[PDB]
């Protein structure tokens, strides 16, 4: 029938975007959510049995920087304290030592860890953002969290690049855009809107939503007819469609696109 051959032929042209998310999808899958690696490799040098340190440690929090702050922007002992508030008792960031982290906390009681990603809000650095609970040994009570953040460029750079060759979005679970080939779109709403709460998991924090980024034009993606997750959307003046993955075991999605004229130029070439 002609319904089906016109059918056949839109998911033949859009196949490549489908079969480029998923194979940058499986590689953030197999690099980023390492916490049993970090917490091994932490505790094989810090001993955790008897708990992490009660008061902020100054001294071990200098043994964590000489070892890690040339492959950590940060690694750090967060107490969960009595009353539920967590801080900061050691750190390869010294300047971090002692601070509340209630905001930077995510993790539940009821998780093993996370692992996610979230922008610095500087630059245009996005982090892998770590979090690990430290159970008690022998109540299995959490006694803390096993913090660490790492620059993703390197995956990001490589996994973004189109040289030769599908474009690459990483876009956070409320739609707003981290990090993408194409610069311009960098925290960039995905939606017909823009607003405040798309921005409470963007950033480190839960209250960071600076307002110059409200009025960046949202790139509204219109979902296409046929199939499923595909999308069209414009960049200046120039036509794009894209495929958008979801990655929910660690809260972000990943967007793939091209040019329309040039997925359509399959059509002969």
């Amino acid at each position: 029938s002609n319904i089906q051959q016109y059918k056949k032929t839109l998911s033949s042209i859009t196949s490549d975007l489908r079969e480029n998310a998923l194979f940058k999808a499986h590689t953030l899958q197999q690099t980023i959510p390492l916490n049993i690696d970090i917490l091994a490799l932490f505790s094989e040098i810090f001993d955790l049995d008897r708990g992490v340190p009660a008061e902020p440690d100054l001294a071990l929090s200098k043994e964590m920087e000489k070892i890690f702050h040339s492959t950590y922007k940060e690694i750090s002992l967060v107490k969960k304290e009595a009353d539920g508030n967590f801080r900061v008792v050691a750190s390869s960031r010294i300047e971090q030592l002692g601070k509340n982290y209630n905001q930077e906390i995510f993790l539940s009681d009821s998780q093993p860890f996370l692992a996610t990603l979230r922008h610095s809000g500087s630059d245009s650095q996005v982090l892998a953002v770590l979090q690990t609970n430290i159970f008690d040994i022998s109540s299995q009570e959490v006694l803390g969290v096993l913090y660490t953040l790492s620059d993703t460029n390197y995956l990001l750079n490589g996994l973004l690049a189109a040289k030769d060759s599908v474009k690459t979005a990483i876009l956070s679970k409320n739609g707003i855009i981290l990090q993408a080939t194409d610069s311009s779109l960098d925290l960039v709403s995905i939606h017909k809107t823009v607003s405040k709460e798309q921005f409470c998991d963007v950033f480190l924090r839960d209250d960071i939503c600076p307002p110059h980024l409200l009025l960046r034009p949202p790139l509204n993606l219109d979902p296409l007819p046929y199939g499923e997750n595909f999308v069209s959307f414009c960049i200046g003046n120039t036509e794009m469609w894209g495929y958008i993955h979801s990655l929910p075991e660690m809260d972000f999605r990943i967007l793939t696109y091209e040019e329309k004229s040039i997925i359509f130029a399959s059509l002969w070439r």
